[PDB]
């Protein structure tokens, strides 16, 4: 019947990914990392995700984002918040931002 183990989900695919990160952790990293990029606005929405630092973010948009899950506007949020300075990573960031999915080249 329905049985299974405890693994990432993506409420807890940030703070996993991050602290794998730390440990040099590909197979969680990777693990958790990915189903963030998928599921980025259900991060976007969330306080940790605007907490997280700019490698972490970085990291996840730059492993490409379906167009489906709004990038951008998690980059828009995420960067508000200290856009003081942030922002120069915000135009960085946008110009690197990549997407999926749609036939483009």
């Amino acid at each position: 019947g329905s049985s299974g183990s405890s693994g990432v989900q993506v409420g807890n695919c940030l703070q996993v990914m991050w602290l794998a990160d730390r440990h040099s952790d590909p197979e969680l990293y990777t693990a958790a990392k990915h189903c963030a990029k998928t599921h980025l606005a259900q991060l976007q929405n969330t306080e940790e995700f605007l907490h997280l630092p700019h490698r972490l973010l970085t990291d996840i948009i730059s492993d490409g984002v379906p167009c489906s899950q709004n990038p951008t506007e998690a980059i828009e949020a995420w960067i508000n918040f200290n856009k003081e300075e942030r922002e120069a990573f915000a135009e960085s960031l946008r110009t690197s931002l990549k997407e999926i999915g749609e036939n483009v080249h």
